[PDB]
RNA sequence: AAAAUUU
RNA sequence: AAUUU
């Protein structure tokens, strides 16, 4: 029935200019050599993306769907949710949010300039009066950095971002922000992934695993999820929103956004031409994340039911899903998973790669990450979260006139501090760089490099400084990724680390603490690391 | 472009 | 600011 998009043939033009790497990358040329492999997805590539996501959806629901949808509305209605004042919504706007066509941007919105507020007032008026005229949206290519992979095609084409004008974005928040804060957790409970921290994610998975007599796990991800979302899914989304206690004024705003924006509309490129027409999710609207998550969850819980998955414990984040169930033997597990996929496929959520039962927690990947295990200081098993370092390393080498990658180095150091690739490679590089630069004291992304030990002890536990005996999968994957980007292998990073360590120690102060906690892995005779005052 | 988590 | 979807 529904085509996902149609296209005039106008191009998807760039919003800014898309910078090139330069013949010299002075921050990362000591980190890796293969700079030719590191690229940013361009707007020229958007054409290729559009072909891959334009297709005809058909959808066939069933008693299991209906049943799951019903139960989900009974959950929804134990929720009441308020409108947000025009003003409170204005100030959830991000500081750099793309400006409005009507002569103001986010500074004005956040400061409640009166031109901005009056335009927003009229926009909300029109939402309440007119509940049908479609609302124009802008279409743009997302710029992100990867490492080329010739196995899987060369370069990925850019994903498509589709969004309404700033005025409209504020009105969405007025109508729905409060819902986004309450509905998913109410509807999905413990299954709602975003509620958890990484530590909690890991623990939730181990508890789920431990409680099965005989566990089986898998993960699922939908190919081009936003384009698989049907008009009917979006209206069913509305009807889930409506099932809460709402002010009548919200209901009209919800219903109107739904019919005017969410289910479809025309799309314009940055130069103003009509680009095409859309009848799936616009990724760029306030409801993108909540919607995806709720919709994914309905389809998934139904498909579990269609396929016989026993005692499923779920975890859902957007279109990404893990299910840990009671195995019915491998012959049955294979068959049930094929059934799961058939169902999701009927529901219009077809797999990127077909899923597969697993019986070892390390082999389940979701949101480009997985759980792994090492040994702690006293020899106890320590479970932690990690990932292929390929992309983060490529992003670590993205230097342009307009972009430094140092913040990315730090981001990953914090998020993945227990991993062997952060501890040996990124930490070593980061500290080496700043020492020589003599900018340790300086803040970056509102964090002081010299706090890191406290920060990591707070977030990952003191065990992140003493972990050893990493897994084969993890050693293999790391070695393989450093070889792939032409970076030095782990032994060299051991040498560089000893030096960085010595120089930090002999600097005294917080540096020396950094050098002793972060790099104790690097010395032959360890120290005994005690908790840190600063952390509690 | 939107959200969540981390800080 | 970082990461993720
Ligand atoms: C664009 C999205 O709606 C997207 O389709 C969905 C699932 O992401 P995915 O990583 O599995 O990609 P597919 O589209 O399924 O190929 O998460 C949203 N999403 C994802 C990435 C992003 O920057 N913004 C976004 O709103
Ligand atoms: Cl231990
Ligand atoms: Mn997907
Ligand atoms: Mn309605
Ligand atoms: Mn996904």
């Amino acid at each position: 029935s529904s085509m996902s998009y149609s296209w005039t043939g106008a191009l998807i033009t760039p919003c800014g200019p898309e910078e090139e790497k330069l013949p010299i990358n002075p921050l990362s040329n000591s980190l890796l050599r293969y700079h030719n492999k590191v690229y940013c997805t361009t707007s020229k590539s958007a054409s290729q993306r559009a072909k891959k996501v334009t297709f005809d959806r058909t959808q066939v629901l069933d008693a299991h769907y209906d049943s799951v949808l019903k139960d989900i509305k009974l959950a929804a209605s134990k929720v009441s949710a308020r409108l947000l004042t025009l003003q409170q919504a204005c100030q959830l706007t991000p500081p750099h949010s793309a400006r409005s066509k009507y002569g103001f941007g986010a500074k004005e919105v956040r400061s409640l300039s009166g031109r901005a507020v009056n335009h927003i007032k009229s926009v909300w008026k029109d939402l309440l009066e007119d509940p049908q005229t479609p609302i124009p949206t802008t279409i743009m290519a997302k710029n992100e950095v990867f490492c080329v992979d010739p196995a899987k095609g060369g370069k990925k084409p850019a994903r498509l971002i589709v969004y309404p004008d700033l005025g409209v974005r504020v009105c969405e928040k007025m109508a729905l922000y409060d819902i986004t804060q309450k509905l998913p957790q109410a509807v999905m409970g413990a299954s709602y992934g975003f509620q958890y921290s990484p530590a909690q994610r890991v623990e939730y998975l181990l508890k789920a695993w431990a409680e099965k007599k005989d566990p089986m796990g898998f993960s699922y991800d939908t190919r081009h999820f936003d384009s698989t979302v049907t008009e009917r899914d979006i209206r069913t989304e509305e009807s889930i929103y409506q099932a809460c206690s709402l002010p009548e004024e919200a209901r009209t705003a919800i219903h109107s956004l739904t019919e005017r924006l969410y289910v479809g509309g025309p799309m314009f490129n940055s130069k103003g031409q009509t680009c095409g027409y859309r009848r799936c999710r616009a990724s760029g609207v306030l409801t993108t994340s909540m919607g995806n998550t709720i919709t994914c969850y309905v389809k998934a819980l139904a498909a579990c039911k269609a396929a016989g998955i026993v005692a499923p414990t779920m975890l859902v984040c957007g279109d990404d899903l893990i299910v840990i169930s009671e195995s019915q033997g491998t012959e049955e597990d294979e068959r049930n998973l094929r059934a799961f996929t058939e169902a999701m496929t009927r529901y219009s959520a077809p797999p990127g790669d077909p899923p597969r039962p697993e019986y070892d927690l390390e082999l389940i990947t979701s949101c480009s990450s997985n759980v792994s295990v090492a040994l702690g200081p006293r020899g106890r098993r320590r479970y932690y979260l990690t990932r292929d370092p390929t992309t983060p390393l490529a992003r670590a080498a993205w230097e342009t006139v307009r972009h430094s990658p140092i913040n990315s180095w730090l981001g990953n150091i914090i998020q993945y501090a227990p991993t062997i690739w952060v501890r040996m490679v990124l930490m070593t590089h980061f500290f080496s760089i700043l020492m020589v630069q003599d900018t340790l004291d300086q803040n970056l992304g509102g964090v002081n490099p010299l706090d890191l030990p406290a920060i990591i002890e707070r977030l990952h536990g003191l065990d992140a400084f003493s972990m050893h005996t990493y897994s084969h999968h993890e050693l293999t994957r790391v070695a393989s990724a450093l070889r792939k980007l032409g970076a030095p292998p782990l032994r060299v990073w051991k040498s560089r680390a000893r030096a960085v360590r010595a120089s930090l120690i002999s600097r005294g102060g917080k540096a020396a603490v950094c050098g002793r906690y972060l790099f104790n892995w690097a010395v032959k005779t360890k120290l005994k690391l005690t908790p840190l005052p600063e952390a509690r």
